[PDB]
């Protein structure tokens, strides 16, 4: 079944899996050097086995294929995984004239009171991204992200490049070339950065007609991550293909260091008791060809059929 | 036997290997998405199946660790592996008032007198390289190389970063980092390289008190290019290990482009009717521990009881 290398890597991270400690102080079981493939012409591998939101992966992609990092995009689109980010940089910031925030996110989780101050506050800080635009400029630009890593690469020199624009061409002009590499990793950046780039790099081939794609992800968190990761991953290799007039091939993820957060184990263990239903189809709209100018509307799933959600806390 | 999987690599590219066009216009079988793994715990994966110059790739390390990129270290240490691309600089230059040279390389395979020509062109300009400290420093030094990918990286500030240096650092303060990545590619730089890095990106991991290194290179030559790679990062995993007081882990070779050239079909089918022999083992000198610091003499190789070498031409 499609899905399958992934609960393979989720057993095995169980059964091989070191423990080991980790930044946010809880423990993890980690596997070092991993390496799955998904043939994309079997479906789609989003999960069946438990519920992925399709509508969140969707519109970061196209949020990062825009080359945007401002977060308003995502907000317009009700996508709120990057939010926290954005509000850190607020909290910090000498305008925010609110209550105790400092560790929000962690406290959260034993709220003395917090959670509704939290998300209260959350929500002014999005609201506002969404309406005052100097605000939106100011809070809501969270700088160096994929968007920017992939579409505006800054240069020594003060410019700018298009790494995913330029790989494009060069699939179109040269598909044959094994330097069809877009780099999320900038040696400058990284010593200051919030979240150094998970999906470090990613790599084109082209062959018999087909357009592949492998990506190295550093770090992994097996249980909520990667579900999202090859999903993501695979609509760009399916996208970036539809506008090169190519058919689809593999999609191949290969590992740093993928682990499963200790407070995780059951949860997995639960969909790991799963049987996988046949994957969706993806649909993309025929007319359309240039992806940098594709819309929501433009990306349809078909026959997802998944098997309830499954919740779990994230890990701080 | 420790160096397996790298044979099982060269049947597979044989067998399920889907002929691919290429830039040196020969042709190639070629995979897409591989990854070996080599417990170097267990000995050193220098190949026994066929004699490598342990020499060479131990001076050509060295270099890199030095942060050096002029072409002068390795002459003095009888290395030749980066001579071609030196040379060209210095043909195309105006200086160069020699004979007809342009495409040397391809040439001198089907020399109508070149050979000779080539050959002593070249030992001139290497011995000039080795003595004119002016000459030197102007077609010696090629630049953007490891050595300076890994130790010398200009940020858009005119600054230079030490990725190497403070990558063990890390691993000193931090083993359990995920974040232990030196990396070789500038999306500054590909666009007008002679030679864009094949070894893109290595990883580093720390658990149980061993040291692993995970490398990632976009495009390999299986039969002459994989048996340094696998010696190079080999060693580099223990010299970094010894440096930081930790046991040696896993080598862990990943692959984007892994292929074979067509005029080595026959050569490799000889190797693969070889039996590997027990694996040679490392030795580094015990009172040294800045690898920085390391000299040839501080490493030894013991126990390699190789097969006689293979000559294969060099595809172009
Ligand atoms: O597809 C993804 C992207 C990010 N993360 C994770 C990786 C780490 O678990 C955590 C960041 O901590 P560090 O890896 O930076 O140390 O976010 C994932 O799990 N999956
Ligand atoms: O360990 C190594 C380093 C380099 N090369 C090869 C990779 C390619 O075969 C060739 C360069 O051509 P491009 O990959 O840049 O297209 O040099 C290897 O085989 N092995």
């Amino acid at each position: 079944m499609l899905e399958q290398p992934y609960l393979d890597l989720a057993k095995k991270v169980l059964d091989e899996g070191h423990f080991k400690p980790d930044r946010t102080h809880t423990g993890t079981y980690s596997i070092f050097g991993h390496q799955m493939r998904f043939d994309l012409s079997k479906g789609f591998p989003l999960l069946t086995t438990k519920k992925v939101p399709f509508g969140l992966i969707k519109s970061e992609l196209l949020w990062f294929l825009h080359g945007d990092t401002n977060i308003r995009f995502l907000l317009q689109h009700r996508n709120h995984i990057w939010d926290e980010w954005a509000f850190e940089k607020w909290v910090k910031s000498d305008e925010y004239h609110g209550p105790d925030m400092t560790d929000f996110g962690h406290r959260s989780q034993k709220d003395p009171e917090f959670a509704a101050v939290y998300h209260e506050e959350m929500a002014k800080f999005d609201d506002r991204v969404l309406h005052d635009d100097a605000f939106a400029a100011k809070y809501g630009d969270l700088g160096l992200v994929y968007g920017s890593q992939w579409r505006a690469w800054h240069t020594s020199k003060g410019d700018t490049i298009d790494q995913l624009g330029d790989v494009i061409e060069q699939i179109k002009t040269h598909p044959y070339s094994r330097r069809l590499i877009v780099s999320a990793w900038n040696p400058e950046d990284v010593p200051t950065m919030a979240l150094p780039p998970c999906h470090t790099l990613y790599q084109f081939y082209v062959n018999d007609g087909k357009l592949s794609l492998q990506l190295y992800q550093r770090s992994a968190d097996i249980f909520l991550g990667v579900p999202f990761g090859i999903a993501s991953y695979a609509l760009l290799t399916h996208l970036v293909a539809h506008e090169c007039g190519l058919e689809v091939g593999e999609f191949i993820h290969t590992f740093g260091d993928a682990h499963l957060y200790v407070n995780h184990l059951d949860q997995i263990k639960e969909q790991l008791s799963r049987t996988p239903r046949p994957a969706p189809t993806l649909q993309l709209n025929p007319d359309k060809h240039d992806i940098f100018d594709f819309d929501m509307k433009d990306i349809k799933l078909l026959n997802y059929d998944p098997y309830p959600a499954i919740k779990a806390p994230v890990a701080v």
